[PDB]
């Protein structure tokens, strides 16, 4: 129930999706202008049952799992070995 | 604080990495055997500061963002148009 930054309202698509607008640049948003550290420029972390969580880039119209901030690939670890 | 099934353990590795013991099996793991609902055999789900959440399959010891059973790209959606 976070509160929005001045001139911001929360909305809804005619499909029921939850959205942000800034009336302060006429702009609109999936996330929470709130909810964006560690993300950079343009970039909204989506949560959806379809996709589970995900990226999306606005200026690039483009979607993404990897956080775009993340190391390229993940780390495979082995758990560690039963000891004797 | 969820409980474990009889039979296993929680361990931490010596730079303090949790991990789960299965001693019906003499099998390790990362996650808890009771939070890989919608994971299919053989894979994890993991947290870390490193890589944020992804995803670990130990037959084949392999790392992935992507949860592996979602569709093979998510997908853009331009937010809502202003309306006048």
């Amino acid at each position: 129930d976070l509160p929005l930054p001045p001139g911001w309202s929360v909305d809804w698509t005619m499909r029921g999706r939850k959205y942000y607008i800034d009336h302060n640049t006429n702009t609109t948003h999936w996330s929470h202008p709130l909810e964006r550290e560690g993300l950079p420029p343009g970039w909204e972390r989506v949560e959806s049952s379809e996709f589970g969580t995900y990226y999306v880039d606005h200026t690039n119209k483009r979607a993404q799992y990897r956080h775009p901030c993340a190391p390229s690939v993940p780390r495979y670890d082995q758990p560690p070995p039963i000891t004797y």
